[PDB]
């Protein structure tokens, strides 16, 4: 069908500071608690990727509907930071975008940690820095 495909190389050289502020057991556990407590929900870490020069996010563990599609994602981080609908927004996990038709759920499945949280690098670039 001759579509687009952003591609890029896997890789975790963005440093989240949730994962700098809290040791591993403690986002485990953390991250358990919440997956039992909140079963249609998944939990996600949304930070900006380091050079992008775009609005902050607050620091949450974002709580996000399993069958919230991630281009649905988009929309609701772009009015977070007061990004346009024209305005280009980019999401990265592990270096990669993820498709806008899959479901938060089915994203959380394929690439969460292994302390239960999934985690998102946002930019207003297509590649990632």
């Amino acid at each position: 069908e001759w579509g687009i495909e952003l591609v890029s190389e896997v890789s975790e050289a963005m440093g989240f500071v949730y994962k700098e502020e809290h040791p591993f057991e403690k986002r485990r556990s953390e991250g358990e608690k919440i997956r039992k407590k909140y079963p249609d929900r998944v939990p996600v870490i949304v930070e900006k990727a380091p050079k992008a020069r775009i609005g902050d996010l607050d620091k949450k563990k974002y709580l996000v509907p399993s069958d919230l599609t991630v281009g649905q994602f988009y929309f609701l981080i772009r009015k977070r930071i007061h990004l346009r609908a024209e305005d280009a927004l980019f999401f990265f996990v592990n270096n990669v975008i993820p498709p806008t038709s899959a479901t938060m759920g089915q994203l959380y499945q394929e690439h969460h940690e292994e302390d239960f949280f999934l985690y998102i690098a946002y930019s207003d670039e297509s590649v990632y820095g």
